[PDB]
């Protein structure tokens, strides 16, 4: 049930398709920084998860490098897809942008993002 | 010889053999030294295939769900960090280590880490 | 008076804290959650001359999970901000650190997000 | 306890602490990087009774900063353990956290991860 189209409570756009393999591919479109536009994103899923009511651990990376912007950036997201009558990817990520070795110790932002097939309003 | 794609290593031991696309992808394998994991799993991450041009370093990340034909472990890891290039050429990362949970344990149910890759093989 | 008061976050977890003049957060700390049991002490800072612009003040706190009841062998720090207001919120993040070997130091940390309301 | 005394980051920060008998860290930070200028107050908390199996000792701190000469409108905790040894540790990782407005909050976190030794940088 990973398939398909999510938002964040950002208001940003996660268009992914799961494979059968366990690969993640597609798009997200950010609705707050520098990104303008959709972004390549790649992942993994575990495609095979645990039946005890547990959820299905994920996660993907996007690069912020499109033919609108490079904001010399990158974010991973981790998480778990958690089924049901109103499923959710629930999911923690690092935001690292390129620094000079003096700035490294600014170079990644923490945050949180859950997602939903219905857009917040 | 010099960039990302190549054999690395971390402080923990384990091997990130990747290949850096033309277009921005990463794919390759990663053997984990500790954990529930076993043998080579698949990876796939992006980079930034243009980086700034002021002494920056290059921002990317990558994905290993632990699952494979050895053991599934139920669990995912994403790392995020740049490569700094040269003489000593790393790759600086944090990681976030989600297992799948119930909603009651989701609370406890990710790892955070960091980890520094090396071209140099551990002795 | 804004952040003195008793705080519950999403998990029924009860925060109890006196913030003084002089920047220092004080008071007590209840899990719903893990090891811990009873209330555990609490430390912290926050900005105490913070920005008006709708910007939020900076905090931090402490519990390392030892009292008379269960030493749990870790301790857990939240960052994050206050936000003001009747309907007013502590936001967090949060790192909990327990004592490993070197070995498992790999695994030794969690990371999470809880918010606050009063 | 071991954990008293002057620490030196990876950064060349120093950290001043006390461990109390129970269980309180006191003490001042001086950041060699970022807004903040000379020392703040730190306040934090350790295990005063850690496991004896070679189980590193759990601790953290908070700096809020603002001192008489800069106010950055952030804080910053340290969680992590004391490593005891032939050149004892403190492993930490931390979050800073900026007063943000609701729409910038999404960015008001950075994460890392500091060590220390009581070696003075030469
Ligand atoms: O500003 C940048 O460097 C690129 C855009 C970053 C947007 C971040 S990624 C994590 C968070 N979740 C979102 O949907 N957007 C922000
Ligand atoms: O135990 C598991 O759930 C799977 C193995 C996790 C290994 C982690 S990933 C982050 C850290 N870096 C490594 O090289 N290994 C550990
Ligand atoms: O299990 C332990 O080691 C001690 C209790 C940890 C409880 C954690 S702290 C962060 C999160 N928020 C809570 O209110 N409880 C959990
Ligand atoms: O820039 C600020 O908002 C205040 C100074 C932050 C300095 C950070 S705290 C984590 C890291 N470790 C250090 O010793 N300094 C930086």
């Amino acid at each position: 049930g990973i398939t398909g189209t999510w938002y964040n409570q950002l208001g940003s756009t996660f268009i992914v398709t799961a494979g059968a393999d366990g690969a993640l591919t597609g798009t997200y479109e950010s609705a707050v920084g520098c990104a303008e536009s959709r972004y390549v994103l790649t992942g993994r899923y575990d495609s095979a998860p645990a039946t005890d009511g547990s959820g299905t651990a994920l996660g993907w990376t996007v690069a912020w490098k499109n033919n609108y912007r490079n904001c010399h950036s990158a974010t991973t997201w981790s998480g778990q897809y958690v089924g049901g009558a109103e499923a959710r990817i629930n999911t923690q990520w690092l935001l690292t942008s390129g620094t000079t070795e003096a700035n490294a110790w600014k170079s990644t932002l923490v945050g949180h993002d859950t997602f939903t097939k219905v857009k917040p309003s």
